[PDB]
């Protein structure tokens, strides 16, 4: 099956998804710690909702390719480098496609003792100091951690080049609500506060409130940069992975990773890319089977480090 | 069609183009050093910001016409003049053209090898005292990088002429949105959520505020000041090259400058002339195909120094 | 239209152009260090903001005509008697129409050995002692400076009656703006070295703050008082000369200084007069052609001293 032709040349890939609540007419958003539902105002003059941030999107684009049970990738994409922390008793603590900030967690490169940190420092020392290469640091990213190059990273720790070196996203996305209505609702924890009516205690008749908004269209947006991909240049059978990883990780998510929040149930009535116009998307089995061909090709060639799961224990 | 009738017409060239964002309905602007977002409010009496700053502007429209990898300008601009940056072992650490203070970078023109200093030098020994000839400047700037031309200098170094020498930039452009409005949304760490929240160890939890804006109306504006460097009068065959050269920049940023941040993502909608009016600009494909003669026209009226490539070694 | 029937009625002529800036709605005002942005509270309550010191103005009309390349007048005020400082090469170091403090400068009527020096003297004895006559001294100066009488000078030398004469302006103008709101930005200065980011010697980043100014009402002042010319009764051809001169410097100044600073590019809209009330100013190309007629006239009056050119040196 051939795909990465069809998407050799262009510069972007825009896909976008029609979702609609599974049951009932309502939905509840991210609560931003300060405002909570972060409403606004369209440029149309129609109130609008980010219904959860960019954010939110990428760290479930990322789990639905992890296994807890095991902690290793699902089967599909067994194989694909990554560090993996583990305590002084050995059992393990956390692995880089779990933490937030990729290899810059406070566990991973800081600690008692640190192979990683003596890697990283090996790779990038020709670049510590100066010009930096972004195709040098992807490579030597590739590496370690095959999809925080669709995520980025910040390398802020001062030994490493006083955080000179960066590397942003390629793969975004994000759910919108247009034209958002709004309904109230609330309750009351109404323990009989016949032995007890005092709040200080948890006891009482204590009131809460909460919003639920109500939109005709939420959209989620997927964007991929094969540009900056490009821009790596490390190998067209690099390229051609990492957008099979990208379609398959926006096809496992919009298949069943809809339930976002308690009383945020969603469905896709319809995905359609926006551009290139015209094209097609693989279907998520037709994936399934290609990925661990391309895998398998792209560790012939060298490109992981060998062992792929790398190790490191974490303590004060 | 030909450039010329358009250096007969008019004494300035002005241009404007819409952007929009390429999905969703907001952005992020630049976040300035002192105060973040720079809003103000315009005299129509509705709320605009300044997207990017100028000089920004005038950093990436340098960008989008030179390659670090490969230390030459991109196809159609090549063989025009530039000075090299090498380290002492011989690795080009930086080029005047990816620096962004051109002759002025305190790594040219300092260091034990200074052989530019000499060659600014040998004519500003004339600048030294009574007036200031600014077309023999142009001149000199002209014989060293034809980017200084489009872009100005200022020569702060007291050796040279007491630092008298200036040259204001001929092309200038901007962005800015009009009838602004805000959606804000924050976040928080995913990580490092069951231990302490000892923020100060970096072993902590942490939660944070971002800001991101609405507009109805984006426009980049462009402004080429035809009246100062015909006012060099150094030629017709050079005034051709130039305009050329500062029309290429604008199409060939307004098709990679496209994303300036990581959230900030837009395409243009349309582009239009405001000065002349009536005058069609030209397309990309007819400048790639023009730009390499009129290179060659002016290295033929023996404007450019031999070599055009000047090779400076730094130290410190 | 002829000049002379308002010049016979009325005291003083007054105009008016409105400014805006030709793209965008931010400007670049004046930037005096000791105060930056020269701000103050209008009359009405209103924030106030001078765009343009009188001063400067009156600089750059002074600059509008005469030409540098040429080392000459334009070709209307071709003619009009000047003063010139050569250097002992021969290459002129300072026509006086450029320069600041005009008859009074440390290069004319000071140096080694100085002609025009005694030629003053000589005029200006009678006028040593007792009252100072301003037609003597107007005349004096329409001999040797035809534009110092539209402008004023001040002769401070103690050996020249002890300084006791002057004349003040004549024309003066500058450019003002109401209910400002201001717009601040910033930058950095980025920096990409290996070594480090000494600030001290120029290398790492720095950052930068600027405020820039809208104003819904910009407009540029005109005032010629008719009166003080007719007090000089040089003739009524002379006052219909200096009448002409004055009102060609304004009708191309407001084509020719638009562009103030690197940053402002501001374009006139519209010119009204205020007194007299009714009248219709004249058009640039009348100006221009009758000019070399009414400066023929004068000389033919034998008012300007032949040669016009007066030659000096300058040595220590």
């Amino acid at each position: 099956m051939k795909l990465e032709p069809l998407l050799s040349d262009v510069p972007r890939l825009l896909m976008e998804a029609d979702l609609v609540p599974v049951q009932g007419t309502r939905f509840q958003p991210t609560g931003f710690p300060d405002l909570g539902a972060a409403h606004y105002e369209g440029p149309d003059g129609r109130p609008m909702l980010l219904v959860e941030s960019a954010q939110s999107m990428a760290n479930r684009l990322e789990t639905v390719c992890w296994d807890k049970d095991a902690d290793d990738w699902v089967v599909p994409l067994r194989g694909l480098p990554v560090v993996k922390v583990l305590d002084k008793a050995g059992k393990p603590l956390t692995n880089s496609v779990l933490e937030a900030h990729r290899l810059n967690s406070p566990y991973i490169l800081e600690g008692k003792d640190k192979t990683l940190f003596d890697l990283l420092k090996q790779e990038l020392a020709h670049m510590e100091e100066g010009p930096v290469d972004i195709r040098k640091l992807a490579e030597t990213l590739l590496k370690v951690d095959a999809n925080a190059v669709l995520h980025g990273v910040f390398l802020a720790k001062k030994e490493l080049a006083g955080g000179r070196l960066r590397l942003p996203r390629a793969l975004s996305a994000f759910i919108e609500a247009e034209d958002v209505r709004v309904a109230s609702s609330g309750g009351v924890k109404n323990d009989h506060v016949n032995p007890s009516g005092d709040t200080s205690r948890g006891f009482g008749n204590v009131p809460f409130a909460r919003d639920e908004y109500v939109s005709p269209r939420i959209k989620a947006y997927f964007n991929l940069d094969l540009a900056q991909i490009r821009a790596f240049g490390l190998g067209e059978q690099v390229d051609r992975l990492l957008i099979a990883l990208a379609l398959y990780k926006v096809r496992r998510f919009l298949v069943h990773g809809l339930r976002l929040r308690t009383a945020c149930d969603l469905d896709c009535q319809a995905l359609r890319v926006t551009r290139p116009e015209g094209w097609e998307v693989p279907e998520l089995s037709e994936l399934e089977a290609a990925l661990p061909g391309l895998i398998e090709a792209v560790a012939g060639e060298g490109r992981f480090a060998q062992p792929a799961v790398t190790i490191v224990t974490y303590e004060k």
